[PDB]
């Protein structure tokens, strides 16, 4: 079966970014990917197909929420080197619950099996709430991976989805992998957190020019023309993708009590 | 009764600032002034208290989530020049609806007659998704403000919080006084997005050292060391302060299609 994963962390801090170049990364080592978009801001897959494709959201609406009517080639679009790209959207106004299209999303991947006959699932989920439809992902989860900065407000949001992932430990096999520090030049306040709650960082992608111009040019780093400054952060990738295949060792982690992070990190 | 105003936007934004500003900024100006923080991240009241004061998720896990034995002086506690602060927390994660206790906390308050009986009511709200007990501010609030900067995301988080307040507002007298631009330098983007969907820039706060250094120092601006920047700030702080309280001539912005502000802002 698919190995699956479940990318989270707070708003804007490189989850789709982070998602789409693991999941090109995982495709350059042959391995078949599928990426499910699972956040209102609904560009997690943008970067592997160039566009922002139909959404789950869009295409419910044109049924009329009648999802029935729906095959896998109105919703799974295919993007860089066979990487296939699912992106649920965010729910219409009024609506009660915010997990509401990523709960309709993970319904329809079930209801047309397509975590099966696949090889690698990355979902990249938001992460600033835990709790509906964005939780969502960890009942189909192997490996859950963080992503943060060095920032208050990026480590804080890191040590409440551990709490909410441990939160399902004796209902769903999902485990923490540990996190990613992104966007940042070195890693001394993660590298704190990490210490005081037993977590790890699985690797370390700094603020590059390379990245952000990726975006512009609506591309992943695979995909980019070659040159130096883009080598060295596909390397990391690989490196990222290689470690998560294979497997890691086990953590067993714990999250603080919110108000310690508070003292912990010099912000009470 | 109260005026009672609900502050949104998306995480780090500004949000806990902008609120503990404009309830010193009405203290000055004469009001009484709850301010409630709604936010899982339960700093929204430190810098008018001076410190992380126990929250409504403390005490109800003290009475084992009976609200029935709790009393105001259990969870409101004096601040800044007599403003008195409630600080909701979060529910411990994974384990049910993210706004649970933003839910609980507006019970309490209504309960206890607490927006009755003074003369601004200030709600810090998460507004990375507004649902649940988060949407809770907005069933009593008069005026809903969202703080944001010329950013991608902040705007984006905008625009849904928008198309949230119109959808309570069918049911609801809470209607939408506009945004607060702030840690920006100017507002070209935020009013670009205001002259499309007819929303109004309230007020302007640009990056200021003194703010950042105000919430590490446990103060406010209206308690930080006199200087031109500082005095301007205040000022501007009162003069939003002014106009919320003489009130402001009803507007009717709508919201964009998600895919349009991808559009407007360059970033499809
Ligand atoms: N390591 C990095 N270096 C440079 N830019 C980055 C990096 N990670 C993310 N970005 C940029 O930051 C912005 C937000 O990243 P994104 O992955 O979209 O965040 P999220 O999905 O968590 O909201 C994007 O413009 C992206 O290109
Ligand atoms: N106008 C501003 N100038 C300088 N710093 C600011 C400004 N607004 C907010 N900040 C800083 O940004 C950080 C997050 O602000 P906060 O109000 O806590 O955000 P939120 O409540 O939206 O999560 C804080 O460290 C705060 O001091
Ligand atoms: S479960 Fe989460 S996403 Fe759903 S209404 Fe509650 S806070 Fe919103
Ligand atoms: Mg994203
Ligand atoms: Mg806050």
């Amino acid at each position: 079966g698919a190995k699956v994963f479940a990318v989270y962390g707070k708003g804007g801090i490189g989850k789709s970014t982070t998602s789409s170049n693991l999941s090109a990364a995982f495709s350059i080592l042959g391995k078949r990917v599928l990426q499910i978009g699972c956040d209102p801001k609904h560009d997690s897959t943008f970067t592997l197909t160039g566009s922002l494709v139909p959404t789950v959201i869009d295409v419910l609406k044109d049924v009329d929420f009648h999802p029935e009517e729906l095959r896998p080639e109105d919703f799974v679009f295919e993007g860089f080197n066979g990487v296939m790209c699912v992106e649920a959207g965010g729910p219409p106004a009024g609506t009660g619950c915010g997990g509401y299209v990523v709960g309709q999303t993970v319904k329809l991947l079930k209801q047309h099996h397509l975590l099966d006959d696949t090889d690698v699932v990355i979902f990249d989920v938001l992460g600033d709430v835990v709790c509906g439809g964005f939780a969502a992902p960890l009942q189909h989860a192997d490996q859950a991976v963080v992503v943060t900065a060095n920032d208050f407000d990026s480590i804080y949001a890191m040590n409440r989805i551990i709490a909410a992932v441990q939160a399902k430990s004796k209902n769903y096999k999902v485990r923490l992998a540990g996190c990613v520090a992104n966007r940042s030049r070195a890693t001394d306040e993660v590298d704190r957190f990490c210490k005081e709650t037993n977590f790890r960082r699985l690797a370390h992608m700094p603020d590059l020019d390379a990245i952000r111009r990726s975006r512009l040019k609506k591309k992943t780093l695979f995909e980019m023309d070659e040159d130096q400054d883009v080598l060295a952060a596909r390397a990391e990738y690989i490196r990222l993708a290689e470690s998560l295949w294979r497997g890691l060792d086990p953590i067993d982690p714990h999250s603080l009590p919110d108000r310690d992070i508070f003292e912990l990190l010099g912000f009470d």
